[PDB]
């Protein structure tokens, strides 16, 4: 019926259909469009008390909690869409990783050398699509597949 790992579901504020991915948290109203050696993508990390490693560029000790963390994460991806903010621009000022600095910009990879909801989430975006929050060992991502 449908590309990988989509769903129908109802907007419990409007009533009418939309459609949801539980491999990247992605959902849009517009029904999906539809796999290769790599992609390339850049992500915005927001991390969190329980974050592996509780530290970034941004802060000698991070100390918000998890669910402080989503609301940023959920945040952004608002002013994303809305158009109010560029993603590379969250990236550099926002993002919990040192590849802030480069706008969020992963580099290519292939399957096995990022952590498993990362790559899936990835994987099953298309080019050009932008992710839901991506919850890892480091923390709560968005992932923006470029290539
Ligand atoms: C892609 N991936 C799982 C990833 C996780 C954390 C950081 C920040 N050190 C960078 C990348």
């Amino acid at each position: 019926k449908l590309p990988p790992g989509w769903e129908k579901a109802m907007s419990r504020s409007s009533g009418r259909v939309y459609y949801f991915n539980h491999i990247t948290n992605a959902s849009q109203w517009e029904r999906p469009s539809g796999e290769p050696a790599r992609v390339r993508c850049s992500h915005l990390l927001v991390k969190h008390s329980q974050s592996r490693r509780p530290s970034s560029w941004r802060q000698e000790k991070i100390t918000r909690t998890k669910e402080e963390a989503l609301e940023l994460i959920n945040g952004y991806i608002q002013k994303i869409k809305s158009g109010e903010e560029d993603f590379e621009s969250l990236a550099s000022q926002f993002s919990d990783c040192s590849s802030a600095k480069a706008r969020g910009d992963l580099g290519a990879f292939s399957r096995g050398q990022m952590q498993k909801p990362f790559e899936d989430a990835s994987f099953a975006l298309r080019t050009g699509e932008m992710s839901g929050p991506v919850f890892t060992d480091s923390g709560i991502h968005i992932i923006l597949r470029t290539e």
